[PDB]
């Protein structure tokens, strides 16, 4: 193979070997049909996923208190201009309904991901009666979330995988299983991110640059890095100070 066990648990710290033995074969079966040979991108691939997922597939959690919606998702801005003490927005509510319907969100996951992740921009959702915010919540080991990631997953897998067609608008909960939840991670890696070349970055780059465009940011950078290294010293490749 090109993925070996040690590899994986490598990548998840050395815990739970079991669902590191249960991936094992799904990761190697989508390196072959994505295009995953080079070693170094591997090591990078492994240990974004290892971070962000431990090797089990997660679905997006929408169920929140009152508090804890109005915080996450009702204020203009983000969560950096929730006020704890007030209870309230600093600059404008965005979604005001998390206030004045509190009842109608908190705690109704369905409810709530409908009405914020409604209509946004770029994401191809529809408003909040479509059903679209809560249907394409995020799913997967590098999650993918919002219509528009939906729609690529499914021909990007269909391109890479011909004799397996499948639907993620009709079947988005297949994302969950640990087979679709690996074809995504790779169709994140290669397709998703194409415009960003991170499966050049990752070849010739930095743990921190991969992490860039991974997270959009650098939360968990520390954590992605000890794994990168972890990998790389199962592998024999140089590791990464960076």
């Amino acid at each position: 193979d090109l993925i070996t066990l040690e590899m994986v648990f490598a990548a998840n710290l050395n815990q739970d070997k079991s669902s590191c033995e249960a991936i094992l074969p799904f990761l190697n079966e989508y390196a072959k049909t994505y295009g995953m040979k080079e070693e170094r991108a591997m090591a990078h691939f492994l240990s974004q996923v290892g971070h962000e997922s431990n090797f089990k597939p997660v679905s997006e959690n929408l169920r929140y208190s009152p508090k804890g919606m109005r915080k996450i998702f009702g204020c203009k801005g983000g969560s950096k201009n929730y006020d704890p003490i007030l209870d309230d927005a600093k600059e404008g509510r965005l979604r005001p309904k998390l206030w004045t319907h509190e009842s109608d969100y908190a705690f109704n996951p369905v409810a709530l991901g409908n009405y914020v992740y409604a209509n946004r921009p770029g994401s191809k959702n529809g408003d909040e009666s479509s059903g679209d915010g809560y249907k394409y919540r995020g799913r997967g080991l590098i999650q993918i979330t919002h219509k528009d990631a939906y729609i690529k997953f499914t021909e990007a897998h269909n391109a890479a995988n011909p004799s397996d067609q499948k639907d993620f608008l009709a079947s988005p909960d297949d994302i969950l299983t640990l087979r679709y939840a690996t074809s995504s991670a790779y169709f994140f890696w290669f397709i998703y991110k194409k415009s960003f070349n991170l499966h050049s970055t990752a070849c010739t780059g930095t743990v921190k640059e991969v992490t860039k465009i991974v997270n959009g940011g650098y939360a968990g950078y520390a954590d992605r890095l000890k794994r990168f290294n972890a990998v790389a010293a199962v592998i024999g490749i140089d590791g990464a100070r960076e």
